């Protein structure tokens, strides 16, 4: 596990540029029926678009929800089937929940997405190896907002305006069933307060300087 030389072999990154004046917000394990929605209005009210990491078998659930984050201009990424540990699986089963979930994706959107994000964070050189040479682009995180923790908008801003800085990728989640609400508020009080000290908000293609799709 070596985190770090990894970004100088493969594509793989945790932040952008350090001389932009650009943040990301990124949302994963959607789409789903209460918290997607709301997440895209609060986008819409602050002029603000995004990056969904999106899995597989929930795409398959609520295909018009996957349509709709297209149509209003967010990126859409991988965010593999079921959500295993991919440190546990083999090859094959690692490849699989990458095309199956690309396949779905492509089938929605329009295009098959070209950035991916492991869960928990968990991945091997391996199967970074593979998904490098299959022209993907795997983008962790640099500010973690901890929201799947159920905490407040309060707490949740003051961690995320207290560790952002040019080029930092946010980390919040979109999970059907989650403890939210607390991170769907904290956009209205993140959003104005980071654009305050001159940062604006893009999408990972634009971060990276790279297609959307592979
Ligand atoms: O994309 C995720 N789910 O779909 C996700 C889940 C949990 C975490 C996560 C949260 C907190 C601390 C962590 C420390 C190391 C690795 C991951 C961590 C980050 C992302
Ligand atoms: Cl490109
Ligand atoms: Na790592
Ligand atoms: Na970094
Ligand atoms: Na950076
Ligand atoms: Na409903
Ligand atoms: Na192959
Ligand atoms: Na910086
Ligand atoms: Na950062």
């Amino acid at each position: 596990w070596t985190p770090f030389s990894w970004v100088e072999k493969y594509a793989y990154a945790f932040s952008g540029p350090y001389n932009k004046a650009e943040v990301a917000l990124t949302f994963d394990d959607g789409p789903d029926l209460e918290f997607t929605p709301k997440i895209l209005d609060k986008l819409k009210q602050h002029n603000v678009k995004a990056t969904f990491f999106l899995l597989g078998e929930n795409a398959e659930k609520f295909p018009n929800i996957v349509k709709r984050i297209a149509n209003e201009g967010h990126v859409i990424g991988n965010h593999t089937y079921s959500h295993p540990n991919l440190a546990k699986v083999n090859e094959d089963e690692y490849r699989n929940q990458i095309i199956k979930t690309e396949e779905i994706l492509n089938r929605l959107a329009g295009y098959a997405p070209k950035f991916i994000r492991p869960p928990y964070g968990e991945i091997l050189e391996n199967q970074l190896k593979w998904a490098t040479e299959q022209n993907f682009m795997i983008v962790q995180w640099s500010v973690d907002t901890v929201d799947w923790k159920g905490v407040s908008a309060d707490t949740i801003t003051n961690n995320v305006l207290g560790n952002s800085f040019p080029g930092s990728v946010i980390l919040q989640h979109s999970t059907p069933g989650g403890h939210l609400q607390g991170s769907v508020d904290a956009l209205d009080k993140i959003i104005p307060q980071l654009k305050t000290k001159g940062a604006r908000f893009v999408t990972l293609p634009s971060m990276f300087q790279t297609s959307k799709e592979r």
